DNA sequence: CGGCATACG
DNA sequence: CGTAG
DNA sequence: GCCG
């Protein structure tokens, strides 16, 4: 088992679901306390289990697996022995974990804001609504639409949104394309949002495109909230005799950068962090969603496809459905 | 022990 | 500070 | 929390 998640296929569904979910609780809780190092280890350990070809049934099978030390192995051991890990359950029912989870899940609220609110004694969404003066417009939108935003987005929703986004993109710039990215491109059947990447085959023509797209969507009455090259919106999506709010991300990239932006926005989050860590520490190259930089020769790699980027990095190609780290 | 990805709004 | 993957 |  390779040590980096970008070195191994990770499918969406796998054979160690309960074990990975428990480790991801501890990863999430570490993040709520500001321990990014422990978050990463628990995240990576969970991902290793997702990449295994069969269920872990005995502690023996953890020997030699990367990112499994005393702590993560003890968690697995207790789940194998008793069906439950005391530490995980303690986190699950803790007021701290439940409130930080509820607060951080609000669009516009991060760990730092949630932690300050928790220390001030706030615990519920209605606690936040009673004092709008402290909220940002982004937070007021996140709380107003929180219920809809907690409802899964389905594939049917995605196809309708894509058609509507394409319509506005086509008027903003004939020839521009819209590509579905994010978790749906990795094969997920549901999601908490929809991600689109927009480009144009003639380098430079995409300049200034996103404001034109947004104004067109705004004039169609489809934008419940919006704030450039990245736009984090809340869309009004038709429903049976009504509608629901849906988070939509729109991103523009010139065609020269499109493979890097496609790679980055297709995820997963852990996959991209591991890919960038691998790039820098193993290959000495600096990777982001704009390009891949050789800091010795001071040159950018030209890529025409995601396949090109994997080749540049000496990695076997992984389709999006195997990037579910 | 130091590192832990790297951007934009 | 928030956002993204 | 784990790796190198
Ligand atoms: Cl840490
Ligand atoms: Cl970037
Ligand atoms: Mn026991
Ligand atoms: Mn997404
Ligand atoms: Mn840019
Ligand atoms: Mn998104
Ligand atoms: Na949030």
């Amino acid at each position: 088992m390779p040590a980096y998640a970008c070195q191994r296929p990770t499918p969406l569904t796998h054979h160690n679901t309960g074990l990975s979910e428990a480790l991801e609780i501890l990863a999430e809780a570490a993040g709520f306390e500001g321990s990014e190092g422990r978050l990463l280890t628990f995240c990576r350990a969970a991902s290793v289990l997702k990449a295994l070809p069969s269920p872990v049934t005995t502690l023996s099978q953890l020997q030699g697996l990367p990112h499994f030390g005393e702590h993560s192995s003890r968690v697995v051991q207790e789940l194998l022995e008793h069906g439950v890990c005391e530490e995980v359950e303690r986190v699950r029912r803790s007021e701290r974990y439940q409130t930080m989870k509820l607060f951080t899940q609000i669009f516009g609220v991060g760990v730092k804001t949630a932690d300050r609110w928790y220390r001030e004694g706030l615990r519920t969404l209605d606690d936040l609504r009673e004092q709008p003066q402290k909220l940002t417009q982004q937070q007021k939108a996140g709380l107003q639409h929180h219920q809809d935003l907690s409802t899964p987005v389905l594939r049917s929703d995605v196809d309708a949104l894509q058609q509507v986004v394409e319509e506005a993109v086509g008027q903003a710039l004939p020839g521009a394309t819209v590509t579905l990215t994010g978790g749906f491109r990795r094969g997920k059947l549901q999601g908490h949002d929809v991600d689109f990447l927009i480009t144009h085959p003639k380098e430079g023509q995409e300049a200034g495109l996103l404001p034109r797209v947004m104004c067109r969507l705004q004039d169609q009455g489809l934008i419940l909230y919006h704030q450039f090259e990245r736009s984090f919106c809340i869309f009004r999506l038709p429903q049976p005799g009504s509608w629901k709010a849906v988070r939509v991300d729109l991103v523009v990239a010139p065609v020269s950068q499109f493979p890097f932006a496609l790679l980055g926005w297709t995820g997963s989050k852990l996959f991209q962090r591991e890919l960038r860590r691998f790039s820098r520490k193993e290959k000495g190259l600096w990777l982001n969603s704009h390009g891949l930089f050789d800091p010795e020769q001071k040159t950018f790699f030209q890529a025409a496809s995601e396949e090109d980027i994997f080749r540049h990095l000496g990695l076997e190609y992984l389709p999006p459905e195997q990037r579910n780290a």
